[PDB]
């Protein structure tokens, strides 16, 4: 023994990948109502049959929502049953004992989905299995009904046979530290970005213009993210827990809704004053005063910090759901829910009404330029390609999230918990490509190559 790297061998761990954890009801691949790790509750099709057999497989009023804990309850019962199933069948009793560790696994995976009875039936491939003729019951279980209803499932517990080992699981790690790195690059580029940002305009005086100030708001909003967001939700998938309490789980939460609806609605302040600095830049420098300026990045973080911290701080945000008061509840679930008031409200403020005024401006700037005192040139197609970046940079990003957003309070149990959480780090990471955007000036490219080299 004395092995406790990680990735052991165990029809635990192996089952969690086929199965995967789901506390709420829902309907297998078949149809069948299923809770917690792959427990198929019943063959009845009406939820209310379902929510009976779990109420009293827990005992207790569930709503069909059972906890991370009784999960994993339910979990070892299920498989000590396919265990105690295989020793008391005739069939599977010998090959089972005939079976190494690895291919015990393997037999237990099937029992865990089918049952004593079900996997009784395959006569011919555990008569295979029984004289260790791997290869050739790898051939005979792959034209059944159960390779044909989750091959995938299947085909990883048919290698499992052929080859046993784990190499149909074991590359299941290989993705957890890949993702680690990259959360890590992706922590070290916004921190790093924006405090040279940050610093540039705070140190030099050829930086210190008006359209500087509404980037350094940008940059302070990327760098709480890439600081205080991004390392708190890197801690969180990878853990799989939250370990910090749930007043600091609101507050994560809350600061996450702040730098989002910050740092979109100053790219919408960018767009906009790029619009007036090109298209009436001698009135432009007589109004917007540095004050002015200040001013309006005020309003931003007063819009941002009304959006973010106090309805979620004031519990206004929260959902209803059983699986939503048990996650508000749970010290150790940090799960974000909410409402469709909630859901819908912020995606106009953090997004909707600011991708319109950019949408808007960004191709007026390009409208009235054809409209001057002036022939198919190339400083056009230049200038066409840097406002596709600036506008094909921040959709790719948070144009995929914020439709998510909308639709997973639309229509339940229709965009995966798995979707709408990338697609919300695809957003995070617009923090770190908002310094290769919009810092591209030759008095920015002069302050970077200084703060670095000399
Ligand atoms: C936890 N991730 C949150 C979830 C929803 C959300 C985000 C950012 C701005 C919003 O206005 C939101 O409604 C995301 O960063
Ligand atoms: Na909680």
């Amino acid at each position: 023994d004395a092995e406790n790297l990680y990735f052991q061998g165990n029809i635990f761990e192996m089952l969690r990948i086929d199965e995967g954890l789901r506390l709420k009801i829902y309907k297998d691949t078949e149809g069948y109502y299923t809770i917690g790790i792959g427990h198929l509750l019943t063959k009845s099709p009406s939820l209310n049959a379902a929510k009976s057999e779990l109420d009293k497989a827990i005992g207790r009023n569930t709503n069909g929502v059972i906890t991370k804990d009784e999960a994993e309850k339910l979990f070892n019962q299920d498989v000590d049953a396919a265990v105690r199933g295989i020793l008391r069948n005739a069939k599977l009793k010998p090959v089972y004992d005939s079976l190494d560790a690895v291919r015990r696994a393997a037999l237990i995976n099937m029992v865990f989905q089918m049952g004593e009875t079900g996997v009784a039936g395959f006569t011919n491939s555990l008569r295979m299995l029984q004289q260790k003729r791997w290869d050739e019951a790898a051939v005979n279980l792959a034209k059944s009904r159960w390779y044909n209803q989750t091959p995938n499932r299947a085909k990883r517990v048919i290698t499992t046979f052929r080859t046993g080992t784990w190499d149909a699981y074991a590359a299941d790690e290989v993705w957890v530290v890949g993702m680690g790195i990259v959360m890590s690059l992706i922590v070290l580029a916004i921190v790093f970005g924006n405090v040279l940002v940050i610093t540039a305009i705070a140190k030099f005086e050829r930086l210190q213009t008006v359209t500087n100030y509404f980037i350094t708001s940008l940059a302070c909003a990327d760098l709480v993210m890439g600081l205080a967001v991004v390392p708190f939700g890197a801690a969180h998938i990878l853990t799989k827990t939250w370990t910090f309490g749930n007043f600091w789980c609101e507050f994560w939460t809350s600061i996450d809704v702040l730098c989002v609806t910050a740092s979109i609605e100053t790219l919408c302040v960018i767009a906009v004053d790029r619009y007036f600095a090109i298209t009436s830049p001698f009135k432009y420098q007589s109004l917007l005063t540095k004050n002015k300026a200040r001013v309006i990045i005020l309003m931003v973080w007063i819009v941002s910090g009304l959006t973010s911290f106090l309805p979620i701080q004031m519990h206004w945000y929260r959902a209803t759901h059983q699986e939503a008061i048990n996650c508000y509840a749970e010290e150790t679930c940090c799960d974000f829910f909410t409402n469709q008031a909630y859901a819908i409200a912020s995606s106009i403020v953090s997004f909707y009404v600011p991708l319109v005024i950019m949408v808007f401006v960004y191709s007026r700037v390009f409208q009235e330029a054809k409209r001057q005192l002036q022939k198919f040139a190339l400083k056009e197609h230049k200038a066409l390609k840097t406002l596709g970046i600036i506008m094909g940079t921040f959709t790719l990003c948070w144009l995929p999230f914020f439709i998510v957003n909308i639709v997973h309070v639309i229509q339940d149990n229709l965009i995966r918990k798995e979707v709408y959480i990338l697609l919300n780090w695809i957003g995070y990471v617009n923090s770190g490509f908002n310094p290769l955007i919009y810092c591209r000036s030759p008095d920015f490219r002069i302050a970077f190559q200084e703060l670095l080299c000399l």
